[PDB]
């Protein structure tokens, strides 16, 4: 009856993983039962309970270690916390469900009806516990499931991308009710703890940022290593069901080799040891620098003779000359390392060549050759990046950032096909659209009852964009309610996914005049390519003020929308946040910094 597929799952691996924010590290002690967080934020909202809606509160665990590691940051500041392996009880029932209703998202009443129809609800009749109890908050979904000793396995409305061959790596999330978690779930291992401080809530906003700058380095390297270990085992090992015969590359070695070669070839030629006062912006001079040292980089990179370099003198020089224009109006004392790498994404695909894909023969040498050549020439065009605080050289930050960007899009594995989308909008060669016409474009604030709401949209390179277009995805905004109990963000459920990785993001609510809105920013530079589209889940809770109590009810926020920024964030903005792209008067276009995607909110 209820278009939901329900399956009882027998697990083979009972150890799952949980990323925690700095304030939640104290709740996870190895060898102890899990502690349900009693901490609250400044508004009184719980932190670490899985949702602001009690129906969906629980211990959310990821099957894969590298997915959970992406969650282990403080939402507002991005300070990394800790990562833990936890053991699930074997005496309970694991129930995977899948919504097959394209017109309606999952609700507590729908799920419990589907579970009753399969003979899974043992303790209550339909008269004792049905939708009327959930709609009146007399009973809550996950708490009732915990008494039934049920752990939910959930894929939501978007699981993972399918590649061009038709292969889809499964993504599983465990929703463990808190009564099961605190009584039967144990912390098996402390994988890694980054936050060593005392009372994170005592820190003010300033010193939270200082802590993040100290810890973002180690956390980035651990996360990348986790994702590289998963890719090697599941996607690269030929004996794995999900292998495609790909020639996977050692991207950590590629980074260190590219950085060593750039440093050596720069420190041996004073011509390449340029300062900001004698930067080279002429395309012709930059082409000669390419052609003078490309044969030397060929030998140092062990590139086989006859194997084509994925770069050309012309494209690298135009890209570098263009970056000199945009970097020209910037100061070194206020330029972030991550901002510099994000700023080289525009134009990167036309010049580097391996951002969209790399050949399966001599690939490791081609990658080192491309990154080393690109970093060498760009270092001459924008020498200001060598003056950033704590950079040892312009060529080293450019080579390291380039290798990091290219590794993130996995050019040595098959590309991903974007899901179909609805009501698309396009700006600056970037298209966004809702994943489901009826579920995502129209949010019902009060039916079945006020509470948790989420919708998905996809980010992709536009159809008519030039080949190899790469775009920086630097910010995601979402309209919120101007008054309380209308539309508030649920940052625990905001979710960004690219390739097979979760993109770590800060989430914060900002108030400008009478407007409230969410600001979601990836913690590390994020590059959109045709091979790696991006899916975003935006999550909210509605309330008793979401709509009016009159004959023709209007609902708030009015003119709801999300917006994706596709250009580097400005270094010259007085108020840091511009609410402009969320306003319905905003015009999507060829040169717009944002692409705005509106939706509707009714009863």
């Amino acid at each position: 009856n209820e278009s939901i597929v329900v399956e009882i799952v027998k697990l083979k691996n009972f150890h799952v993983y949980r990323g925690v924010s700095p304030i939640g590290v104290k709740d996870y002690q190895v060898g102890q039962k899990i502690v349900k967080s009693t901490s609250t934020d400044e508004h009184g909202n719980p932190v670490g309970l899985g949702n602001y809606d009690p129906h969906w509160q629980g211990l959310y665990a990821a099957e894969h270690l590298h997915h959970a590691a992406s969650y282990a940051v403080d939402n507002n500041s991005g300070v990394p916390g800790g990562l833990f392996k936890i053991k699930l009880p074997e005496d309970v029932r694991f129930v995977r469900y899948e919504n097959k209703d394209a017109a309606q998202a999952i609700t507590p009443g729908r799920l419990y009806r589907a579970l009753r129809e399969e003979g899974l609800i043992k303790l209550t009749t339909a008269k004792e516990l049905n939708e009327t109890h959930f709609n009146s908050n007399q009973n809550f979904l996950t708490n009732e499931l915990g008494k039934e000793k049920i752990i939910l396995i959930d894929t939501d409305e978007f699981e993972s991308f399918t590649d061009i061959n038709g292969m889809k790596i499964p993504r599983l999330e465990f929703i463990i009710p808190w009564n099961i978690a605190t009584e039967q779930v144990q912390v098996s291992e402390e994988v890694k703890v980054w936050y060593k401080g005392r009372d994170f809530s005592s820190l003010n906003a300033k010193e939270r940022l200082e802590l993040m700058m100290k810890l973002r380095g180690p956390y980035e390297n651990d996360l990348t290593s986790y994702e590289a270990k998963f890719k090697d085992l599941i996607i690269c090992r030929s004996a794995s069901y999900y292998s495609s015969g790909s020639s996977c590359l050692d991207w950590e070695k590629i980074k260190t080799e590219s950085q060593r070669i750039v440093k050596q070839i720069i420190e041996e030629h004073p011509e390449l040891q340029s300062h900001s006062k004698n930067a080279v912006t002429d395309k012709e001079k930059l082409q000669k620098i390419y052609n003078d040292y490309a044969p030397k980089i060929d030998k140092l990179s062990s590139l086989k003779e006859g194997v084509s370099r994925a770069t050309t003198a012309l494209n690298i020089a135009s890209w570098a000359a263009g970056l000199a224009e945009t970097f020209s109006n910037k100061n070194a004392d206020g330029l972030d390392k991550a901002a510099a790498v994000t700023a080289i994404i525009p134009g990167l695909g036309q010049a580097v060549g391996i951002a969209n894909g790399i050949e399966k023969h001599d690939g490791e040498a081609i990658a080192i050759n491309s990154i080393a050549l690109s970093a060498l020439v760009v270092a001459q065009a924008i020498p200001i990046v060598g003056e950033i605080a704590d950079v040892v050289g312009a060529g080293l930050i450019l080579a390291g950032g380039l290798a990091q960007l290219i590794q993130s899009v996995s050019p040595d594995t098959p590309p991903h096909v974007e899901p179909p989308h609805f009501y698309p909008q396009t700006s600056n060669h970037v298209t966004v659209g809702w994943l489901n016409q009826k579920i995502d474009e129209m949010i019902h604030a009060w039916y079945p009852h006020e509470g948790y709401r989420s919708h998905h949209f996809v980010i992709k390179i536009a159809n008519d964009a030039p080949e190899n277009t790469t775009m920086p995805i630097t910010e995601i905004m979402a309209k919120l309610g101007s008054q309380t109990k209308q539309l508030d963000l649920v940052p625990e459920r905001v979710w960004v996914y690219q390739n097979n990785n979760v993109i770590t993001c800060t989430k914060q609510t900002v108030s400008l005049k009478t407007d409230r809105f969410a600001v979601i920013r990836p913690l590390f530079p994020t590059m959109l390519t045709k091979s790696r589209p991006i899916v975003v889940r935006m999550a909210y809770i509605t309330g008793e003020n979401s709509c009016t109590t009159d004959a023709n009810p209007t609902c708030f926020p009015e003119n709801p929308a999300i917006a994706v920024r596709v250009t580097p964030l400005p270094s010259n903005n007085e108020c840091e946040w511009d609410h402009t792209p969320l306003h319905p008067s905003y015009q999507n276009g060829d040169k717009a910094d944002f692409v705005r995607l509106g939706y509707r909110i009714g009863v």
